[PDB]
DNA sequence: ATGTGGTCCCCAGT
DNA sequence: TACTGGGGACCACA
């Protein structure tokens, strides 16, 4: 796993190297995806969704 | 403005975005998140590797894949 | 300086 | 003709 350090002055975010090359660090989830991603998010009671996605992500480790 | 259907789906009556956001148990919540660097590397393989076209689809199948462990929360 | 979470503004596509 | 997926930028922070 990798990192791209960010070329502008105007974002300085980083991106991540991917099967597909570099992408951007950000999701949009559909409606019924973020109500349900939310719900999980709350109820382990994580401030970042980002911490809710390594939970969903550990589980289901069966995804080998 | 509210509508009622799954849940509560706010329409945003800007201008600028008609993007909608949902609401939570914490209020207005944007549909758009940030993933850490460290996150978003495994979460991006997850998403090859199911061939998922948008990302949305692979939170949708990871919640879908860990549900025996989401209800006893 | 160089990243960070998070969201605004807005383009092109569903 | 309403909403969306995502790129580019940006505020506060560290």
């Amino acid at each position: 796993g990798h990192i791209i350090r960010a070329t502008g002055r105007k974002d300085r975010h980083s991106k991540v190297f991917t099967s597909k090359g570099p992408r951007d660090r950000r999701v949009r989830l559909s409606a019924h995806t973020a109500i349900q991603f939310y719900d999980v998010q709350d109820r382990l009671g994580y401030d970042r969704p980002s911490k809710a996605v390594d939970w969903l992500i550990k589980k289901a480790k069966t995804a080998i």
